[PDB]
């Protein structure tokens, strides 16, 4: 006699390959821009394949600084950690994801996003506001290298808000060989009133590989990303 355990509607939605759409509206120091992204996610392998296009012409900030803002529901949670997957637990109704990202010795991004299913498609709708940036600096002056980003996203339960908090320090290489710290603070809250998983402390080991489409004439970013939950057992 075997028992499979309860599987939620949310978890079940990620069993296969899911199409993804991303839409971002941004304003950094009064520079307005829009980004659209499309691709697919395969949570079984924690695998995301995405292409983003700046639909307003030249992106006024470096692509690498937008990666984290531009769907952690696609994380691979090991079987023994499935009871700690907040992100899938709230699907299809979804979650709000908010961040402040502090660029050391420069300005900050504040972001608000709605992540939910529209039919069979996982959608991430974002507004980004950046202020206090230097002319001038590594962000507005485009002084950041275009290559990998790899860090652990540290997650803790936020019982009082029925959600989670996360923190991590992203480190973007500068073209002079130095490093630009982007200190991330994050909160996620369910959109609906349903039951949610509040996890024990853990992290998402995340690796993003940035590339270009040789055939693409618009300002853009091709992304291959792997995300795996860890830190328990």
């Amino acid at each position: 006699l075997y028992f499979q355990g309860m599987v939620s509607k949310g978890e079940e939605l990620f069993g296969g390959i899911v199409p993804i759409l991303v839409e971002l509206e941004g304003d950094v120091n009064g520079h307005k821009f829009s980004v659209s992204g499309e691709g697919e996610g395969d949570a079984t392998y924690g695998k995301l394949t995405l292409k983003f296009i700046c639909t307003t012409g030249k992106l006024p900030v470096p692509w690498p600084t937008l990666v984290t803002t531009l769907v952690q529901c696609f994380s691979r949670y090991p079987d023994h950690m499935k009871q700690h997957d907040f992100f899938k637990s709230v699907m299809p109704e979804g979650y709000v994801q908010e961040r402040t990202i502090f660029f050391k010795d420069d300005g900050n991004y504040k972001t608000r996003a709605e992540v939910k299913f529209e039919g069979d498609t996982l959608v991430n709708r974002i507004e980004l506001k950046g202020i206090d940036f230097k002319e001038d600096g590594n962000i507005l002056g485009h002084k950041l290298e275009y290559n990998y980003i790899s860090h652990n996203v540290y997650i803790t339960a936020d019982k009082q808000k029925n959600g989670i908090k996360a923190n991590f320090k992203a480190r973007h290489n500068i073209t002079d060989g130095s490093v630009q710290l982007a200190d991330h603070y994050q909160q996620n809250t369910p959109i609906g009133d349903g039951p949610v998983i509040l996890p024990d402390n853990h992290y998402l080991s995340t690796q993003s590989a940035l590339s270009k489409d040789p055939n693409e004439k618009r300002d853009h970013m091709v992304l291959l990303e792997f995300v795996t939950a860890a830190g328990i057992t």
